[PDB]
């Protein structure tokens, strides 16, 4: 549903929001076929173990279970600088503000990477922290602390976006 | 008891054993007392988190149990490219050969280090495992594979010797 979305919003999210679907889709098939270190994942997540490969394996397992296009929208917000939030006890809801409607719908702080990063917060979906934001915090934050990364919603993102994609 | 340790070997042992029970005895009241990463922790067994943390301190309460001076001896191994050796699933009962008279009783690879090291192998204090041998291993381990360190042998032997010291 939609609270406040003008007709161009409600497209914009549709399409954010099937985009969103496929990045988690592609995400949870990679952690189920690649269960050894990658470039792509020790990027995101730091140094693979079995323990943190479970973890972001059970986020993604359950974000693929959401229906991204069923989420209740909410556009009411205008901050020019905020792109969407959340309330991990409130599932399903994401509001949307000012800078998600200026990000493309994929690609590197997308919308529809966005969508996953929100999702990724629901404590259903894992309950990840911002511990860390934007690509080089994240980066930082899976060199340093792996434990941190696995549950920080950006490193999510980023694995998902794969830009500059890696295998 | 021993079997076929000369009395020179017996009273090196007396002096390793009660050195060995001080170590897991100070290596214990650290671990309940740090509740918070510290760099001795970190150093041996990873990045701090609970359930790590709990396995740890887990080894060490039931090998401050362990009565290292009543543990059986054996001194028939002569093999000097070796300190010792137990089965997992026998306990209280060590082989020393030829190397661990070489050691000294207290420090880095010491003979009490190498008793706390075979001791953390028994099934009843945890069954480590020899994931990683000497310090070098043991601290890239520590920063690899934090779930391998706390299940390996001379990790738990190196955070005990803390040998350059470490808060
Ligand atoms: C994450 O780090 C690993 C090295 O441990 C690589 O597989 C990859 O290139 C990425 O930098
Ligand atoms: C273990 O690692 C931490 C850094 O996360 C340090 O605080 C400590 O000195 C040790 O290297
Ligand atoms: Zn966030
Ligand atoms: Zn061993």
């Amino acid at each position: 549903t939609y609270n406040g979305c003008s007709s161009s919003e409600q497209s914009a999210l549709a399409a954010a929001a099937s985009a969103a679907q496929s990045y988690v889709a592609e995400s949870l098939s990679y952690l189920q076929t690649h269960t050894a270190a990658t470039p792509r994942y020790t990027t995101w997540f730091g140094s693979y173990i079995s323990s943190r490969h479970s973890t972001v394996l059970q986020h993604y397992t359950d974000m693929n279970s959401n229906d991204f296009s069923s989420y209740s929208f909410d556009c009411t917000c205008t901050a020019a600088g905020t792109f969407a939030y959340v309330y991990p006890n409130r599932f399903g809801t994401v509001y949307l503000c000012g800078a998600f409607w200026k990000a493309p719908t994929t690609g590197t702080d997308s919308q529809a990477g966005t969508l996953v990063h929100e999702s990724s917060h629901f404590t259903r979906n894992g309950g990840t922290k911002d511990y860390a934001y934007g690509q080089a915090a994240a980066k930082s934050l899976a060199t340093m602390d792996p434990d941190k990364a696995v549950m920080n919603a950006d490193n999510h993102e980023y694995f998902s976006e794969n830009n500059p994609a890696q295998s």
